[PDB]
């Protein structure tokens, strides 16, 4: 069926390139997430096992929305390790930081997902796709939040 | 008693006559999808049946959010079935189609009511009505998402 | 499939004609409520407010259970404007009454109810459908009570 | 100790020799739900798995009134399977049958409970047993309503 | 406002004493049920404790019921000591008995409020007044299980 | 078995006697309160029935601790229309008072409470019986508090 | 579709017809739980009749797993009475014997399904299926804690 | 830790001082509400004593949210007596007015915290910060929706 | 209405200036607490954050029962910045002290609060006021434990 | 830090130590509770099965509150077995005593801890410590109850 | 500080490997599954919508435990898609297949996971590591019944 | 009653007598746990009172799944100190160590229970005890996930 939603088939597209990004550095920061709180050591273990847990539990809703607009918006979703290694703007980890490290690329990570957000308005103004900006304001709030939590602990 | 919330009483009357034509695409695709609820048949009866009960029972919700956005802006909210059939632009079917016919009339219900939303949204742009417009989003994503999970049965 | 429940086609499609009085009535009952629910004013608006707010959400599920007991004897649920528009024996109101006047065509709203249910009750004796003698009969303990509750506030 | 319901020892005795009909067909039809729950095959297999565990769910309550209405009637309740064959109208399937079979028979068996609920109800004209009579009729709702939704599905 | 649900007041109102009848010995068995739940003593305690526990619960929301049925056909509930002595048919206990003797009068109050429900149903042969059939109906469908599950006690 | 719990029996005894009147009072109290909730009408008839429904769904639970008390001090807890007659200082209302004089009596009827209280405290005190102290004063604080809503509704 | 699960089909075969009789054994032990709950009397009724609404309740599931172990394995799962009565080592009851004779059949009827499971383990580890010695040490935990509640009441 | 969500730290420090004033505003307003819970009298007490629950209970949450946005942008969240008086614009109130008079000083509080509010937006416009026109907008949302509620009741 | 609970008026007058005091101490450590709920920093963030947020919580519901006792005993409840700032005994703190601090300061709230009923315990014996006697027990219990679980952190 | 609730050192150390013996009875009766829950025998099994395990259930709760009012009192809180065997006054028993005296040393155990506790509210009179007579005062009230359940059972 | 739990670090080492091994299959299994969630379409698509859902948000939980087993055995767990790329045995899928294909590689899936969990119980045998085994033998139920569900949609 | 589950009465004594050892331990860890709960301080205070509240509430819960093992193995259940003394292997601790030292004991405590477990398996191997031998890996998974989290705070 054609798609009539007051958004053309190429600034569809072009949206959901951009929300393709989004996705790919929620879904990164989600599976760091996971992993640093399996891994952490130490005497906040408790703490940011927890701390983490909720983090990552949100990212996983989260993930599933952005996903889902994709789709919403006539394109299918990327969902592989190569899709998103190569659209992703998040540092990857590969060993296993102390826990203040841990903190401070949790919180670099937020404001990564909040970069490529930025980067995705200037499009929505331009063909007042209203939804998806709603999308993009509701995960910088969240992730706004979360990096205030985590520098906290670091003060 | 005296309303002071930054929208002038003619703004305010214009705004609530786009939500009344917002209402009352909304309570008629509620009821064309109720209706499509009882009476769809075929070997997707079970799956056609609970689709169709978790549209118009989100759709029950939003239509008593547009209803009272109206009242909060300082005017009665409509309720009847002259008042619907006026201010609504989508067509009932009075008969029962097939069920591939019934999912097309319902991806178009919500397409029709995504452009009612969209109509309204120059009025808020002269006046600062963000509440409202919050409201327009809200319902574009909604309708904009049953969209996809509507059409996506066809192919 | 034949259909053998005990009631030949000929009864069947009358009792349905019945309900699809009842379900009429019903649902036009439950927009008006759900209208007064909205545009109710003076010092009772919050106990009214609420009042019915109970009552549409209860009927909501009448008329799903009254639709699908058509369903069951074999034959569609009317869902339409036009359709109810036709069928219903409710005072249609198009203005905004005080809240005494609210209350007292609500009261007769329930009371045509159970005059239409009363009306079915005789396709139902030589026929022998004891569900829908049931169903009939709930919908009046409903509408029975309700308006004991609903003339209490007159007094 | 005595019972003094209002029935009589010889006609609790005859409405108890009807109700453990109704029991082992229902009990029956339970045991071949189930059955086909585990065992269906085909594109269907999600929606007929769920479907079929909704209604022996369903019929696990019924089982338990009927036999629990005969205990009130001062009589023991048949539960074992030669009991239940003898007593049993409904057809039992050794074999797997194909999807659509399984839902015919599913259909026919809704069918053959209501039958033998009719077929108690003139016991209870000479005796006034309102309970048992609205136990047949909540049975024979539920059993009718069950059979509408097993036939939307051939269409 | 009149009162328009098919029953003249002058049936109405023989109806009401009817049910004055039902909720008195209703409310008696409840608070005699009560009452046992306190003063059991013996082997049997804890499981005739829980079981008059489950009894006069069931019983409260009966009472309120019948007193709600009394006010929709428009006529007061009564509710004091004075009113339920004189209404009522249960003998009253005013000592504490044995477990065996509270449970074999327990079984007499059942059957008890099962007549008084028995007595009602000719005042509504002439009217058809089918609600108050039916909370007729399920009283006796709750007194006669209580009755079978007090009774199996003793055995 | 002895109770050895503190209080010798005499004064186990006459602490049973207080709280029997306590009983009377709090489950005449209950009827009262019971009974305006069915009978009450006017404008206030959806708050009234509701707030009576609170007090009263409250008292039976404090009922059923008084009497609970009673029993572990080693006492039968009076369970009959003529003992709570006898035993209570609440004067009964046999009629339907207008609403304003409804609160007024259930205003009093929490003062008569606190007033057979009182008078127990000080052989509360005199055998240092700390958890019926307790008990009373809870008592005292729901009784007080429900005095200052139901009076604040007529100022 | 091939199964690959790293069991041949015919020790699947073999695995299958032991677990069909475990699923009678287990199903014929439930329907002579649910049968002396509805049928038990005496003083212990309430007790039992709750003890065997657990048992059942519980093994209701239990048949439910083991079927699906067995459509896992790749095999049709037996459901009806002439299988179960043939697959099945477990004796009924036609008739209604005392308390204690029923606790006493039930008993030996947990040692029964937990024999059957015993005599399948050979078969388990020639073929190394963990999931299915699983399934069966799981069933084997619950019968022998079921023995040993049932027993406790005899001695 | 650097805060790096694009808006520098001069931006963040003013939309943090108007956050400030909405904060002291919702708090003010919050113990208002929570004062005439409190001590409202007369007739219209049930339903104001649990409306105006249901209001500070709300902004109880609201004061958690705006706080913590100020956190999220690097600025302290002001909470003292001093700080909320020197911020809020809302008119305390030192007495016990009559309940109307107290309705409409709450219809006047939720409109000047949409006020405040209004007065942010401009910095938020020249610097694109979403989260808190969002935030602002959800507060707008609620608090003229309370404002219809309670100019409502004047009526 | 007449107050007649067993205090004269110039008792219950005094009595409800010692539960102003309390109310206001409590109001003002309730901020405080919330205060630093948001603006602690440091390691001990998240379990400060989430611990200051158990406490407030636990205040708010205090703050509410002080209040409505004191309308129990027929007087209006102070409710406002300058009425709390004049009867409050509690240091305010208008900066963002150190984790180590913030802890300090509020165990030295929890002993104030104990201070300021531990000050009313002398009217209340003189005029037997038992449940006003309870609630400064219950405070005291809860200010009591929350200190010595702040205090522990200091260790 | 200093502990300033208005007690001194030298009382809070006394009253450490009465709570001290108050645990360990409360923690031995616990086992004791929890020992008989496992091993009785006999058909009353399933109901002391049940009760013991509500008694201990409870009793874990107790243990942990009063241990908690010794930690808030500046002491620590003892917890092994020698510590407990040497302040304990319940009569350790090594055997499986017959159900009905299984039920004799429970009830006598309720009475040691009712016991223990009254020995303390001397240390408390002198001194003011509101909140551990509390603690006593529900203790007594529970164990008191729990001895009336349990004697009940023998008589 | 030292791990005795029965297994030496160098066995515990390479259970860890072998549980890599499973964690990453697992994990790219979650990401898959999820992928056709949001991808599928055709007249399958609520169903296989649902039912993916189920089996990534399962899968979810089972990396949770398999990585936290890791951690119990001393050992980092992997978590970056370079490390899963590196483990996983599982076919990534870069496009959108149809829906009959989806189901089968799904298929192939679980038997992916099943073949890695047998390769690692020749080690836990040599070792004796009991609650690794447990966790294989959980995964491969789980996986084997996915199986079964979804390739019983082929038929 | 005759035990017959497949293991001899003196291969179940030898089970039961090791059972009890891992019930003492478990027991014992359950009190240290609790004690630990109350007594410990410093700046971990918040996160070790949680955590080792989770812990202790587990142990309650397996400390009752191991009693009832030994029960349906034909044998009564140790339940007093001075057995637990005397089977137990855990080091009691009578003083209140530093944070950092209770955790370690409770790392110890865990590895203890481990240790008593392992010392049963080959009993359980030579008699084919199947689900006493799935309790005892089910404890060894609890306690070795225990044991990494507790080290964990350590590093
Ligand atoms: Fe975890
Ligand atoms: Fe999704
Ligand atoms: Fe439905
Ligand atoms: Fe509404
Ligand atoms: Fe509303
Ligand atoms: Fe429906
Ligand atoms: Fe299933
Ligand atoms: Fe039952
Ligand atoms: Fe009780
Ligand atoms: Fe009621
Ligand atoms: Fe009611
Ligand atoms: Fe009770
Ligand atoms: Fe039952
Ligand atoms: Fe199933
Ligand atoms: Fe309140
Ligand atoms: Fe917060
Ligand atoms: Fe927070
Ligand atoms: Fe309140
Ligand atoms: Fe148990
Ligand atoms: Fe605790
Ligand atoms: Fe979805
Ligand atoms: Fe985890
Ligand atoms: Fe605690
Ligand atoms: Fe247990």
């Amino acid at each position: 069926m054609e798609i009539n939603i007051g958004i053309g088939e190429q600034d569809r597209a072009a949206i959901a390139e951009g929300l393709s990004r989004l996705l790919a550095d929620t879904y990164t920061l989600y599976l760091k997430t996971h992993n640093f709180h399996w891994n952490v050591t130490g005497p906040m273990f408790n703490t940011l096992h927890l701390m983490f847990e909720g983090q990552y539990t949100e990212l996983a809703v989260a993930v599933d929305d952005i996903a889902e607009r994709i789709r919403a918006l006539g394109f299918p979703a990327p969902g592989t390790y190569a899709a998103y290694a190569r659209l992703s703007s998040i540092k990857e980890e590969e060993g296993v930081p102390e826990a203040e490290e841990m903190i401070r690329q949790l919180v670099q990570g937020q404001e990564a997902v909040v970069r490529t957000a930025r980067s995705i308005f200037p499009l929505l103004d331009k063909v007042s796709d209203e939804p998806t900006a709603d999308l993009l304001t509701q995960r910088m709030q969240v992730h706004e939040k979360t990096a205030w939590m985590l520098r906290s602990l670091l003060a």
